């Protein structure tokens, strides 16, 4: 039986949890089907990646780059400007979630297209990413480290850049071949210089499009059944919509800010919110009960 009384990892303060009955239930169900069972469906940015250190931001996958030495301040300066304005959009309580879809493509596509302008090379990518400032969540080697010990399906489904993305993890030394990462991949020329993105765009709001178009992924997966999804905004709630058949699944939300605005709505539609939370200790401790 699991009781999350007993886990010193759930007694945490930034635990936040409105129906542990029903979350017992199902780490419970998740517990019995074991690894043979199990995949995780994560988003990346704020998720696997630390929001802050330090009262200092931690970047995103897409800061990563606008931070880089290969931008002038001016490309900043006009990306600032760009957030600005969409970001309002982003967080309007006025605006319906499927109003904000072509303004997130609008925001999305300005500022992949000032990154274009830039010049970024593939191969610099390496040295851009060991320069930065970019931090995975404490406990991330154990969290990779048990998955890929017992051949755990972890699909990383994100909205940022997908070779930034992979290059953090590359030398994080944890993308083992459990780990499939569907994100927005650059697009190079003859020269190896970006010039644009790959495939369909992946935003904040259309998560569930993605999701659908992955079939051949989950289909092979269709055995199993018990999922784990981590996300950080109320868009990644849909990560899972392409999942074959679905006995268990556990939705754990970081809360990283606009707390007191969004803290009920996500203790309503996520099982497990960890508020300001820069761990994957919660997570850890739910693996360690079912592997
Ligand atoms: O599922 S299998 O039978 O194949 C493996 C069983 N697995 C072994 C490790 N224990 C740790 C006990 S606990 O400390 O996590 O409770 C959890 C369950
Ligand atoms: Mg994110």
């Amino acid at each position: 039986a699991v009781h999350l009384k007993m886990m010193p990892e759930f007694q945490k303060s930034s635990v936040r949890i409105k129906n542990p009955t029903r979350v017992e239930e199902i780490i419970c169900g998740l517990i019995k089907g074991g690894a043979a069972k199990l995949q995780i469906i994560t988003d990346f940015d704020m998720t696997l990646s630390r929001f802050s250190y330090n009262g200092k931001r931690c970047p995103t996958c897409h800061n990563i780059i606008d931070n880089c030495k290969l931008v002038t301040d001016e490309c900043r300066r006009k990306l600032l400007q760009l957030k600005e304005q969409y970001y309002a959009i982003e967080v309007d309580p006025v605006l319906t979630v499927e109003e904000k879809f072509p303004y997130m493509v609008e925001w999305y596509t300005k500022s992949h297209g000032l990154l274009i302008e830039q010049g970024i090379p593939k191969a610099k990518l390496k040295e851009i990413v060991a320069d930065s400032d970019v931090m995975l969540k404490e406990g991330y080697e154990n969290f990779f480290g048990k998955l890929q010990q017992h051949g755990i399906p972890v699909f990383i489904f994100s909205a940022g850049i997908g070779d930034v993305l992979e290059e953090v993890i590359r030398q994080a030394g944890v993308y083992h071949s459990n780990v499939k990462v569907v994100s927005n991949f650059m697009d190079f020329d003859e020269n190896g210089v970006l010039k644009g993105f790959k495939g369909e765009l992946i935003h904040v709001f259309n998560k569930h499009d993605g999701a659908l178009k992955n079939t051949d992924y989950f289909s092979q997966l269709k055995d199993n059944s018990n999922i784990i999804l981590l996300g950080d905004s109320q868009g990644d709630l849909r990560m899972a919509d392409g999942v074959a058949n679905v006995e268990h699944i556990l939705k754990i939300g970081y809360l990283n800010d606009r707390v007191d605005e969004l803290l009920e709505k996500y203790m309503d539609s996520y099982d497990i919110v960890l508020v300001k939370e820069e761990s994957l200790e919660v997570v850890n401790s739910i693996l360690q009960k079912t592997l």
